[PDB]
DNA sequence: GGGGAAGGATTCA
DNA sequence: CTTTGAATCCTTCCCCC
């Protein structure tokens, strides 16, 4: 099959130069203030401008400005960033009825229908770039490839504003050569597992006990690197369904007093049933960030959709257990729903 | 033995 | 005194449907 991957460029960052075009060739750095002080926080993404010079995504923001102090700083406008998204989202149905949005700022389109060859593959994906940048004004680097990791990857080598494709041999040339560590799935703490097994290529896990690397990455990883290194992954390209949504919040001052947590808490909730909008779920769990940054969590499933009301009542129940079988102090505390009828 | 759901922790991004 | 949303993974446990 043919798989064509768009991801956005520096997304956040780039919507805030397409609304204020003088920002354009500026360092700009979208940041999350958190309000325990000031500017506490971190940088939600930057511009290359600023990623030149290493202040880029997760770095404290009083780091960055040690590092770029007259850099523009944007507080992160997610709705506004969603709304771009859906517009471009949309633009790419047009192109293929099986897309599979991933995230905000990527998807994946099953072009198999469409193109007979990656020369074509590659002419649709410029006439996507050139359709997002004369409708939205954003850029965004296509990745085309046999399968959706590999149009991920060829994406993550071609970016900003780029286009590119993974032939068969180009395939098989990474699966010999390719770092593993940036195979898509794979992170840090995946990444370090399988440099302490001398793995370091996806080729290497073939010769390897299975149960070995099963025993040491979990048996979904290992099977899921085997397939690629076999050459034989696949996973067709599906609509993506959201399977929970949440949120969970900073509080001012770590603590354990029941009172003083549930303003934050209900906080978390009223904003969970917005974006929730018609979804009604039948489960929820109570998310808890401890002051050693530890994360604890109870839940509950109903046989029946979760009302409001219920959260509110059933939450506390949830948080209190939290409180009782934890004696350390709360600093994050939210709510998560799933299992939606 | 193993399907399948539920509760939690871990991992990715 | 870095966010923080969401899927993935690991155990446990019911049940023989
Ligand atoms: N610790 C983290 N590591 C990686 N991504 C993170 C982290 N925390 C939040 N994110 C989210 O992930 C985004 C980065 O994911 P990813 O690396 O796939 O984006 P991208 O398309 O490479 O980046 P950019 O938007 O910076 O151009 C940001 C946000
Ligand atoms: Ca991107
Ligand atoms: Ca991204
Ligand atoms: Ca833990």
């Amino acid at each position: 099959m043919i798989v064509l991957f768009v991801d956005f460029d520096y997304f956040y960052a780039q919507v805030e130069e397409v609304l204020n075009p003088s920002l354009k060739g500026k360092p700009v750095v979208v940041c999350v203030f958190s309000g325990r002080f000031e500017d506490s926080g971190a940088v939600a993404t930057a511009n290359y401008e600023a990623r030149k010079f290493g202040v880029k995504a997760g770095i404290p923001i009083v780091e960055a400005k040690k590092i770029l102090p007259n850099a523009v700083y944007l507080p992160m406008r997610k709705e506004v960033y969603q709304q771009v998204s859906s517009r471009i989202m949309n633009l790419l149905r047009e192109y293929s009825e099986k897309i599979e949005i991933a995230s905000i700022d990527e998807a994946y389109l099953d072009i198999s229908d469409k193109v007979r060859d990656y020369r074509e593959a590659y002419n649709l994906g410029l006439e996507i770039k050139n359709k997002i940048l004369e409708k939205e004004k954003i850029t965004v680097t296509v990745g085309i490839s046999k399968n959706k990791v590999f149009a991920k990857i060829a994406a993550d080598m071609a970016k900003p504003n780029g286009i590119k494709v993974i032939d068969d041999e180009e395939v098989k040339r990474l699966i010999r050569e390719l770092d593993i560590a940036d195979v898509p799935g794979i992170g840090n703490i995946t990444a370090e597992k399988l440099k302490k097994l001398g793995i370091n290529k996806l080729v290497d896990t073939l010769s390897i006990e299975f149960d070995k690397l099963k025993g040491m990455i979990g048996e979904a990883k290992a099977k899921y690197l085997i397939s690629l290194a076999r050459d034989e992954y696949n996973e067709p390209i599906r609509t993506r369904v959201r399977k929970s949504i949440g949120r969970i919040v900073t509080m001012k001052r770590n603590s354990r007093n029941l009172e003083e947590i549930k303003p934050y808490l209900f906080r978390a909730i009223e904003e969970s049933y917005y974006k929730l909008d018609k979804r009604i779920p039948k489960a929820i769990h109570v998310v808890a960030v401890t002051e050693d940054l530890d994360i604890v969590s109870r839940g509950r499933t109903f046989p029946h959709g979760i009302s409001k009301e219920t959260a509110y009542s059933e939450s506390v129940k949830l948080l209190q257990k939290i409180l009782e079988e934890d004696e350390r102090k709360i600093r994050r505390i939210g709510v998560r729903f799933s299992k939606f009828i």
